[PDB]
């Protein structure tokens, strides 16, 4: 007449040739004639019905109602995470594929496999700040968990997929567009360096965001050398 | 008795081959025996009387007094001014070797010959905070009269005498110490611009963090490295 569904129900079975129809938070269940199966109702509140259904008459009439008016806890065998594309997203209601997702993990782990930043990823730590950085995905799950968010605009400039040329930082190619024009550093190492008493006024180069500088100062003169979308090292003596 | 001495009163003589006694202001007579001569006494006040003593009575007789009470004007061709070195100097009291040297003449105006500052000597206004400037002096003079006491000492570079490199004010070369290490203008034009497909400059030395004009034409500053300042090219 009514039961009520066990805290950890998996299993139901309608009577007879007599079918369930579910009145529930969300998508859970999974029916095979009057059988059913309620895959990880994880947070699931609602009502199987077995209803018969004389097909000339076309009215219904509940025979039996599995119910269960409290959410109900974990389980074995129940996944509560899923890849939101490349994020993990804790199901907060789910279920292997009933995953009711809102919210990215946050990240606490180690074996960081890699790191994720501003478009372009980041194994190893050369020249970011710290390494944790961004959405980085741990060794065995093919997901970005959270991190940080520390600006893309790192210190006047913008390190972007849509940008004016390529710094390169870490050992990994990067684009960058100038968000300023005071002086300021520039948050990656120079890509390419192009070039030109014994031999007098010989120096190398590299083009530069307008008042922007990359490390190091100048070997000589000691400090940064600029002039235009240009930045110079000398030697002589 | 007593002979108050003319305005301009120059010769003197006792009578009776007898010695005058110069009681004075300060030292500017000549004598010669019973004979007296005042070589230019300006301002001097005093008396000479013409005493008299006998070999034979110890008498000693003052037969005639010589009085000057009041100073006496300038007077005829007596110079009441004197170079002391090269610096032409007043005349507090009397005239040509009497003269007792007082206070520098400033340049009250004339046309200067040369101005001397910093123990360098100029004669245009190419390079120098302003002209005339220090001590100069007229044609007709020979000696410098005061103008003006600017310091030496530049935004913290000095010109001077002695080291430690010679720059260039106008026509004439300089040699001037720095006095700080803060950065700053040289009061100077260099003195040699030593010069050196490629890239080139020219440069010069320099006090620790001292620029001379210009900024570099390319980098558009002034580039020192420690006593150098360099100026570069590129194609
Ligand atoms: C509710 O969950 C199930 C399981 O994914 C979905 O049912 C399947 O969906 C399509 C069309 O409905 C069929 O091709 C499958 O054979 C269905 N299987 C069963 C047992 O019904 C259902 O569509 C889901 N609906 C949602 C999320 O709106
Ligand atoms: C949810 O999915 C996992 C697999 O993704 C299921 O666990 C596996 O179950 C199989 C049998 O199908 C076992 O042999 C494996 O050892 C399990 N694999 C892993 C990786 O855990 C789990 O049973 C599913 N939940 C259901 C069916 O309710
Ligand atoms: C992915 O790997 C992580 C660790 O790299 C595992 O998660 C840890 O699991 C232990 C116990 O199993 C917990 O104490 C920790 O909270 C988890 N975080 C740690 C220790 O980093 C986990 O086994 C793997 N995840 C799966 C199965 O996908
Ligand atoms: C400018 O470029 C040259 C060659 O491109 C640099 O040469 C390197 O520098 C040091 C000493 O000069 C050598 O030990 C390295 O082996 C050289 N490496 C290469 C790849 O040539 C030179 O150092 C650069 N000068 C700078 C940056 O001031
Ligand atoms: C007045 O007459 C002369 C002018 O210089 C001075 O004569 C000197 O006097 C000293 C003693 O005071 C003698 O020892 C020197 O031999 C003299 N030198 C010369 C060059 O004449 C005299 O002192 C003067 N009186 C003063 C300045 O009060
Ligand atoms: C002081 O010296 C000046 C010279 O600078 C004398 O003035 C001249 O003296 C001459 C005779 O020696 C006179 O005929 C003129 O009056 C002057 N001529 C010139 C060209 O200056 C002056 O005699 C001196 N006075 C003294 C010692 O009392
Ligand atoms: C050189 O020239 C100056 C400037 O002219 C002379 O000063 C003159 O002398 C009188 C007093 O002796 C001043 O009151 C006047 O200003 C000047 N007179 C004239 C006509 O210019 C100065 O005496 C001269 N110095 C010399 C001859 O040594
Ligand atoms: C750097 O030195 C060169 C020669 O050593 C200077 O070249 C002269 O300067 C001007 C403009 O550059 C040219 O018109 C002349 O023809 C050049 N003359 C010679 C003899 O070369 C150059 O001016 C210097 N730049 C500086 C000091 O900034
Ligand atoms: O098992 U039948 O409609
Ligand atoms: O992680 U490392 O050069
Ligand atoms: O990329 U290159 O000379
Ligand atoms: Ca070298
Ligand atoms: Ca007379
Ligand atoms: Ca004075
Ligand atoms: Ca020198």
């Amino acid at each position: 007449d009514v039961v009520e569904m066990d805290d950890n129900f998996e299993f139901g079975l309608c009577p007879c040739d007599a079918k369930p129809i579910v009145r529930g938070k969300f998508n859970t269940t999974l029916l095979n004639g009057p059988a059913f199966q309620m895959v990880c109702p994880i947070g699931w509140t609602g009502t199987v019905s077995c209803t018969s259904f004389n097909m000339d008459t076309l009215a219904t009439t509940v025979v039996r109602t599995y119910r269960r008016s409290k959410p109900f806890p974990h389980r074995q065998g129940c996944i509560t995470q899923k890849n939101l594309g490349e994020d993990l997203h804790n199901c907060i209601l789910g279920g292997n594929w009933t995953c009711v997702p809102g919210d990215q993990l946050l990240y606490k782990g180690g074996s960081i496999e890699s790191c994720k930043w501003c478009g372009y990823q980041f194994k190893e730590s050369e020249g970011l700040p710290h390494y944790p950085i961004g959405k980085c995905k741990l060794e065995n799950e093919t997901g970005y968990r959270l991190v940080d968010s520390t600006s893309c605009n790192r210190e006047g400039v913008a390190i972007v997929p849509q940008g004016t040329l390529k710094c390169k930082i870490g050992k990994t190619t990067v684009q960058v567009i100038a968000m300023d024009t005071k002086l300021g550093p520039m948050p990656c190492r120079p890509y390419e360096i192009i070039s030109s008493e014994k031999t007098a006024c010989t120096f190398n180069y590299t083009k530069t965001l307008k008042n922007k500088y990359f490390e190091p100062r100048d070997s000589y003169f000691q400090q940064y050398m600029l002039k235009g979308e240009y930045q110079y090292w000398f030697d002589l003596e």
